[PDB]
Order: structure tokens, then sequence, then C-alpha cells
């Protein structure tokens, strides 16, 4: 057996890991299959996509095109349906129908061999009816078969009748195929819609406590869900609700030794109260947590629990699992450390003495919080862990529970950030928050948007409690208006961490990307009323822009996405597409200085001709504007970080 | 099971269809084999390629290193042997001794833990010397190990002894492996030396005969071998050897009808009087041919014979097989084409009758020419033939005769030329005719020296009987020079068609590539004797040329190529590089004009300090420079084509 097939059909893309791990969609999510279709000599050739669902079953009839011109690459766009795994396959073929009909139009007005030409399409088009199970088809094609052989009649005419509009239509979608050659299969994984599209709030339950006690519960931390709702999110990610050690605890600011009072970092998991399966006793009960994931439902809410496979030095594990540890020759254990960041208060896991105890032990745990609601893990520094781990990991609860979403926070080098993605991660954090001018927002996300999109599924935040970026802590609140339109709008998937609505932009200190009085180690109250009332919170923002995402399908998708040009540099110009569906944004990057610019539209890439002009509506504010080919803005900082515009039906 | 191992070691190149065709080398060639490599954590990786002969057996150590930071890619050279099918395999792994050292060069200065670390440090040497099989090595690891241990030496002494330059030796060539992980082998096909470096010689021996007997026999022909041998040819590339048609036959200058004495075109193949397997009458026997060969060999050139399969309508084939040819509907057979050109006089074949019965008549013909010495075939335009049919005859015909180089004349869009070289031809004809420019010639030549050079080996022929490009023709003597030492230096394959010496540039017409009074279609004597007395060829150039590749390895091989900057754009060069062998060569591209430049070399591309000067030797003159970082040159066109440098060691 030869490696080519009759017809050369070449590197179907997307690929992930050469067919070993599968390429990445979403129910209802749209991408192109792509492959180098060519065959010998001078004919012209076909290609279609052939998706198969979990069944097997084949989908509707998907032409494929050339993608440019001489490039011998064709694509189709193909749409997933329910959730599993898939496959596609490429099919080529020889289009002997399209090489005639070249050939005709030459010969017969040339007068060459009119009668040779004139039967040889008429045997072609004989065999093209022959398939057709439409009987109006086959009569239509047939009726063309003999005006072709119609002996008594004008070249020319004989062959027009070969080419009309109704004639072309049945071939479109019954082409005659020669030689069919199929690539071997590839894999596609199907998941649920939040995998790719969701809004996100991170919270400390603990920060939301009484004045009689201070330290929240499940029960009082259950009552900021109307308010995180009411934003338009449908995830909240909570930090570890674990026990926390009270070993080299952190006290207040990242200090080396807390003091009496002071509450630690929820990641330091574990002490004699319980582990990774148990709820910090301040919190309250597993019932009272029950409680919070049932009210939160209710809300449209579902909760992501960070899964951080770490120990404090009081962790059970411990003593109960030592070789689950690198132990020194004196037997202590070093913490964890990302360098220059030193973790004391965090003992790293050690995984080549007991990697099937591990495993066996992660996925108990993973079961456990799934027995009580919770379906999306976010897994805190999956990178310092080995990936093979959690390939296994994933297989094995996706195995049972194929809805269960994994978010990789993986701030780490692009290889191991792909890798992650590519063994099953559903959703990556991303460079998102260190790319802040033009150039680097539209280089990072046509990376995101490009070949990426077949495994990673990026998650912006626009901040973190590890992440207050400059451009934040010396834009104020306009830059916090700027850097929310960009993640909500650049991705399907956004989120922020409570505080970044109020503007908290206060660093440890110059230079840094911690905040001061971190929550990490502190509580850490918000005059959530105060904050409304005065509005000094850009909560409505963030609520329009989900509103926004809600209401507009180009904003729950990642791969279509283009940016058009401007005259400044200050000023990104970019347009989301969607079926009939189009959102287009542009979006002044300087929080301190007003900026006007003439935004140059691409007209063919939203679909229109160079001379429209079609109207918009800045969903920001509701006002009207008729854009095409050249569009003047003014973008003042504090009155109107963006325009967020609808084109209108 | 996981689809990535403890340690990632992905994406391993060279690759070739996803690892289902193989990677190509000749013997005595190296080249790079690359693989992403990294772990999770912080610690140290390290990797080394292994390569494993016919038999399965192992080569030399080969660390590998990251070829550029924080981009986790590593790579190696490796060198290919015997022919065959080899493989080969990247084994990555935790590097803890590096990463020991790093921690230990920092803590033990500061204090920190400096009897744990050296400790530490002590334990992993006690584990390397375990794997050494020298005892003077395990003695010198031993060594350390006490020196690391004792207690009552200074700890950055007691550190420094772990540190010796005879320790990182030991180390270097035996490491402490961590965690070994291979990827699974991709396939190596490594071929004789002839199907990567050579030069080649065409001409029509029919055009070789006598003032009795004009055209010319493989017996008078057989004279022409010796000044061919002289000018440092290896190989003879004969256009078809068989009888010629009758019908539809072309005369002079490629005119319709031939007249009485028209001899036609040899591709036009097929008579009454035979076929492929057979010889033309005015050529001799094949006795005559068996002399030719013989004759040939003994003056060290192999004999490359054209292989085109397709017929005239006189070919015996035509009523034997006529389901090897498309009928249209009134029984004719459409005329081979290239449009706009056609080729009245030739059929062309059809496959998809009887594929099996043209496969085994074509491996019939191929063993019949290599039973009588030929070992090379110059395929015509295999585009034009299903690429599935090369890839069996060539998986046949090196199934049992691995020897036999097969040359690709397939001038067409790339991915057609790329999946040529892919499915098995050893050599490919290039686009290099229409590359005249130095951004042309660098663009291209980077391409083809790069990642292409794992599966195609480029034949630059400066002309054909095709191709007479306006560069020769507008340029004259001075553009034959160029292009000679172009082709001879940038490719290790390179070639000319009979003419090109004597700077044959007449055009059918302005705007054409054809010849004027074609070879194709006429006898066309030369007086060679004449030429050489008069100085009005270039032979001694060329003899030059092929000396200079003979006594240069780096003009050898391909892929080390470099092109160093300039400051005028009629000015290219480039080095290339084979062990201590550097070769340097500065071009003037333009035929009319004296050219000046400044010739700045990237000096550590060539392996030299930036302030170095090293001499250099002209080997079109003799006469010696001292080059370094910036030179001056002066090239008239007619005296000076180029600089053909070597570095003297």
């Amino acid at each position: 057996p030869t490696v080519v097939g009759r017809i050369p059909v070449l590197d179907v893309r997307p690929v992930v890991q050469r067919g070993r791990r599968p390429a990445k969609a979403v129910t209802g999510e749209s991408f192109e299959v792509s492959a180098t279709v060519f065959r010998e000599g001078h004919d012209a050739v076909g290609a279609n996509v052939v998706l198969r669902d979990p069944r097997g079953r084949p989908g509707p009839w998907t032409p494929m095109r050339e993608l440019a011109p001489g490039t011998d690459r064709w694509g189709a766009t193909v749409t997933a349906g329910e959730t599993g795994t898939w496959s596609y396959t490429v099919e080529a073929w020889g289009d002997p129908v399209t090489t005639w009909r070249h050939h005709a139009r030459i010969k017969i007005p040339a007068g060459l061999d009119t009668d040779l030409v004139l039967e040889e399409g008429a045997r072609l088009y004989e065999r093209a009816a022959a398939d057709v199970p439409g009987r109006e088809d086959r009569r239509e094609l047939l009726a063309a078969v003999d005006a072709l052989r119609d002996e008594s009649r004008p070249a020319a005419s004989r062959l027009a009748a070969a080419l009309t509009p109704q004639v072309d239509a049945v071939l479109a979608r019954h082409p005659l195929r020669d030689l069919v050659t199929s690539s071997d299969p590839l894999p596609l994984l199907v998941e649920r819609e939040r995998a790719l599209y969701g809004a996100w709030y991170e919270f400390f339950p603990r920060s939301e406590g009484t004045p009689h006690t201070p330290h929240g519960t499940f029960r009082t931390a259950a009552r900021r869900l109307p308010a995180i709702a009411a934003m338009g999110f449908d995830v909240v990610y909570l930090p570890p609700i674990h026990p926390i050690g009270t070993t080299h605890r952190k006290g207040r600011n990242n200090t080396l030794s807390a003091t009496g009072d002071d509450v630690g970092v929820p990641w330091a998991i574990g002490s004699p109260e319980g582990g990774h399966d148990s709820i910090h006793p301040a919190l309250g009960t597993l019932d009272d947590f029950d409680h919070f994931v049932t009210e939160a439902g209710k809300l449209g809410l579902e909760i992501a629990l960070d899964f951080a496979l770490q120990c404090s030095p009081d962790h059970p594990w411990v003593h109960k699992h030592p070789e689950w540890f690198h132990h020194r020759p004196d037997g202590t254990i070093a913490h964890a450390e990302n360098p220059p960041k030193k973790y004391q208060d965090i003992y790293p896991i050690a995984f080549d003495a007991d990697p099937d105890g591990l495993a066996t032990e992660t996925v108990r745990i993973l079961r456990h919080w799934m027995d009580h609601g919770v379906r999306i893990f976010r897994v805190d520094n999956p990178h310092t862990k080995p990936v093979a781990f959690w390939e296994r990991v994933i297989a094995d609860i996706n195995g049972t529970d194929p809805d269960v979403i994994f978010l990789a926070e993986a701030f780490t080098r692009p290889a191991m950030m792909a890798t992650l993605a590519q063994i099953g991660f559903q959703q990556s954090y991303t460079y998102f928050t260190w790319r802040n001018t033009k150039q680097e927002l539209t280089e990072y996300l046509t990376e995101l948007s490009g070949e990426a999109a077949s495994y990673m599924r990026p998650n912006f935040f626009a901040n973190t409690p590890d992440i207050l970026h400059a451009y934040l802590q010396h834009g104020g609140r306009p830059a916090f208006e700027v850097r929310a339109v960009l993640a909500a709008t650049l991705s399907p998937t956004w989120g922020i961490y409570s505080g970044y609505e109020l503007c908290e932009n206060t660093p440890l200190r110059e230079g840094s990307e911690e905040y001061l009085d971190s929550e990490k180690y502190q509580l850490k109250p918000r005059d959530w009323t105060r904050a409304a009332r005065e509005g000094t919170t850009i909560a409505p923002l963030v609520t329009r822009l989900n509103t926004i995402r809600r209401e507009n399908p180009a904003l729950r998708q990642l791969r279509d996405l283009h940016f058009h040009p401007t005259d400044k540099e200050e000023v990104i110009a970019y347009s989301k597409r969607q079926g009939s569906n189009t959102v287009l944004v542009v979006v002044n990057l300087d929080p301190r200085h007003t900026q006007e610019a003439t935004v140059s539209l691409d007209m063919p890439q939203l679909g229109l001709d160079w001379h429209e002009s079609v109207p918009v509506r800045d969903e920001l504010t509701g006002e009207t504007y008729h854009w095409g080919r050249a569009n003047y803005v003014r973008l003042e900082p504090g009155r109107t970080p963006a325009h967020v515009c609808t084109v209108l039906r």
C-alpha cells in the first residue's frame, strides 16, 4: 500500500500531536478544517469535509474551496454538535465537469471539434445524473444531456444549455466526483459550551463576614452571590476552602511569621482539622457548602473550586504518606518555590515514589467535590506537577464525568502552556495581563485565535490576587474600564478578581504586581453598598459587558476575529462575527489622554462592499452611528474607554 | 497509558508526513535532529539523540543543547553512516546535577544549609559514579564525593572540588540522567553520496556525428565522454535513446509538420522499430550502448537515462495496450499538453484502467536499463503521472536495487514538487533558473537548505533544453559565468546542458525561454575544438568549479549555508562549512556593470571572533587576501564574475 492515495489529500488540519491527541471544539462552535489537495496533470480537483459524530454518523455535504490561488490549500467551515468524541476526514476527488466546462467554453467558440466536445459533456452529465436521487434534478440533468446532443442546434446554444443556473445548482449539491480519496480520520473532542464561553468572578468567602464574626462563613458569603449573578457572571471561582496550616503560616502582606489572629493563605492547605476533602471550620460544614452551591445554582452560578496539589506542613499526608514528598538527607521537606517567590508555608508533592497512590487519591478528592456539585476545577500552578499526571487524572475524571472542566493556571513558558492544554485542560490562563499595547494585543490574540484555538481555550482574567499590572496601577479607573472591555470582547471566557470593580490598584511597592494588603493574607471587607451609591465601582460597566456578551453570539466565540487599522497607535480596532451577528470594537488604550483617530474598516472582512456604509449601535451608550470605510472616533478616558458596537440588521 | 511521558519530549524533527515517510540523508551527511524538551517544576532537563543503524545498533553519545533561550527547543547534529533504513529517537531526562550545581553556587556562598546541600551533591555524584564504566572516571567522581563530604574543610572548598574541569569531563560523557523518556522512533533513509552530490552534463548523442553520417551514434557519441569527464562531471544525462515516432513528428524549431530529413523529438518515444526497451536504430544497437556505458564508467561517468512515460502515436503500446490511453468518443487519443504548449507528437498515458499492468511494465523497462548499467533515471515531467504511481514504482525498484537514483523533472507548484520528493524521488529539479536576484536566490536557498533538505535533494541545472532564461539571453558570457558559479557553489548537485559552455543564448524570440534552432528538433553539431582554441568556451571555469567542489567538502553538502550581508543589492555573499573546510563566495549578479561593495562577514557564523582577520584564497585566481569583519570587493563582469574563496586553516 502507498502513503499517498489516488488523489493526494495531505496535511489535514487541525492536528494536535500528530493525531495522538484530539483537536477541540464545543457545541455550536464553528472551525475550519483544511488540507492540501491536488492531482496530477491539469484537470480540476474538488474536496469536502466529512464530520462524523460519536455514533459515526456523517454530517451534511461540506464542500471545500481553495483558500488562496496557487496554494493547493483547501478549507471548509464545520460546526460541532453534541458533546463527545468525533472525527473528521477530507475527501478529495477529480472534478471532471469543471474541467470539461473550461475546455468547452474555449473550444466551442473557436469551433474546435465541437461535436466531440459536446458529446463528451453529455456523457459526464449522464453519469452525474445517474447518482442524483431527486427526480426533478435527474430530469434537469437529462434535459441538458439531450440539448448537448442535439446536433441540429448551434454549438454555442447546445453548450449554453449545460451552463444554466439550475444545472449549476444541481451539480453544486451533487457533484460528479472522480477517484474519491480519503484522509485517515482525525479526532475531535467536543465539550460543553462553558469550556469555551463564560464570565468568571473570583472572591474569598472568608472576607464576607459580619461586624461580630469578621471571618466569613459559607452562609454569610452566600449573600454575595446575588450581586455576582446580577453582574452577569456564570462562574464563581473560590480560592481553597479547606483548613489552613499553622506551621510557617504567612501573616499580613506576605510577612514571614503570622501573629495571633492572622488567617493565613488558603493555598497552604491542611491541618489536623482536615485536608483537601475537608471544609475550613470557620467557613462552616459540608452542609453549609452544599447550601452555598445550591444558592449559587439558583442564580445560574457554577462553582469552580481551586485544586492546589500541595500541602501545608500540618497536612495529614505529611505523616500518612511521607513518600508523597521529597525529603532532604536530614528528613526535612524544602518548601515550594517559584523563584524569586518563596512559599515557606507550602510543601510541594513528589510524584515518583507513589504515582499510583497520588493519582488514586487525587481522583477521589475530585469525585468527592463533584458529588457535591462542583463541575469545574481551577488547577493551581499545574506546571510544577508532572504533565503525564494531569493527563492521567483528567482522562480518569472525564472518563466517567466528561462535563468536568479543568482550568490550568500555568503562567509559564509556551511549551508547557501548550502541552498542558493539549493533554486535556479545557481552559488555560494566558499572557493577557502582560499584553497592553496595540501591537502586543494584536500579536497575542492573532496567535490565540489562530492554530492554538484547536487545543487551547483562553480565560482572560483582567486581574488575579497575584497580578495587579502596572497598566492598572498607573492608569486608574479608566485603565480598569479599558481592560474590562478588552477581556470581555476579545475572549469568550473572561474574569475578574473581587476588588477590580472598585479599581483597587495600590501595589505592594513600585515595580511589584502584588496588591498592597493582599487578601491572600488577610480578611478584606469591602463596603459594597457605599461603592454602589457613590458610583465608585465599575460594576455597571461590567454588567453591561456581560449583557452585551449574552445578546451577541459573536462574543461567545474565539476563532473569528479581525483587527482593522487606525492612524493612532493608542487606538485599536477589531471585529468578531458569528452567523449574522457582527460586533465591532474600538478601544483607546491610553488611560490618560483623549485620542482621536480614523478607523479604516476592512469592509470585505465584515462582508460588505468598500463603498457601503452600514449603521452601528454603541452598546455602551445606545447611541447610533453610520460607519463605513473610514471613520472618525474620539475617545475620552473616563467618559468613553471604547466603542462596543453592533452592526445593525 | 499516556501520550506524554515522564519527561516531555515532543515534536521530534525532521519528520515527513507525520512519520509515514522517511527523512533523508546520504552517507557522511550531517543534519540536525531537534525536539521540544522540558519538565514540570524548575529543575534542569537534558537530552540526547540515539541514532540506530539498519541492524538497530546505537550510535555515539550525542548530547543536545537548547537552541534558543526560553524556547525549550533542543537540537544536536547527527551523521549518517552506511546506506539503508535507520531510525532516530530523542531521549529526555532530568538533569539533577546541573540543578544542584546551580543552587550550590548560590547557597554555599550565602551560607544557606551548607552541610545539607553538600551531602545532597555527594549522593548525586555517588549515583553518577555507579553508572560510569571507566575505572579512572569512577575514581575521579568518588574523589569529589569524598571532598564534598569532608566536613573538616571550608564549604566553598568542598564545593569547588566537585566543579573541576576533569569532573565536568567525566559527567559530560556519562551524565546522571533522571527519569529517561524516549520519543517514538522516526525513519531515516540513508542513500549513496551521488543522491546528494554530483556534477551533471546533458547532451544529445545524435548531435555528435560525422561529415559522412551526421546523425551521431553511441560509438561516435562516446568520443565526447573524455571531454565531459575532463570538465569534472560525474553524471551524463541522455535524452531518450529510443526510436522516435513519425506520426505528427515535429520539424525544426517546433514546427508542426516534419519534412524528409527531420529527426523529430526524442521524447516522442516509439515506432514499429521499438519502444522504451529499444535503441533508436540510428544510434546503433544495445551492444553499442553497452560500449558507451562501459567507456563512460572508465572515465568515472555514470549514465542517467531519461524515463518519459508517454508514447508517440506509433508506439506499439498504442495497439498492444489501448486501455493505457484515454480515448475520446470518436476513438482518438488527445495529444499531451503543458498549456500553452502543445505536444501533438506525444500521447499521454492513462493510469486508471490497468494500473497494475502499467506498473509491472514500467519496472520491467527500468530493470532492463539497470541490467545494462543505468543506475540513475531522469524522470520526465513526473507531475503529469499519478503521485502514488511513482511511490509504488520507486519503492519497487529500490526494494531490490536501493542504489537506483531517481531525479524528478517537476516544474510545477510547490505542493506537487515537495510531495514528489517525499514519496521517494532522490533528487528534484528546482526553481533555480527563475531565481536570479539576490532576494530571490537568498529566499529560495534559505528554503532549500532548511527544512526541505530532510526530503528534497536539489539538482541545479543552470540551463536545460527547455529553459534559456532571460538573464542569460540579456547577460551574455558574464551571465553564464555567474550562473555556473552559483549553481556549483549553492547546491551539492548541479548541471548544464551542452551549449551552455559556448554561451548559446539566442532565444526562439523575445519573451521565450526556448532556444532558437532547438536541438530537440534538429541535429546541432558544435565545433568544440575551435571554441577551445579561440577561448570562446567557459569550459575552463566549469572545470575549475568541479575541481574546487572535489577539493572542498563544504561544497559537497547542502544544509550548512549562511548568507552574509553586503551594501550592494547586485552583490551576494554566502558561506558553507563541513568540518574544518569553509568556503566563502561573493558574486556580482550584475552581468553588465562592475560592482564594488563592502562584504560584512558574520564572523561567529564562520566560527571566528569579530576582530579576527583570517586569510583566504580565491580558488578561481589563486590570489590570497586577508579578510575579516568588513571587506571591500570589486568585481568586473568579464574579468571576475565572483570570488570563490577557501578560509586557510
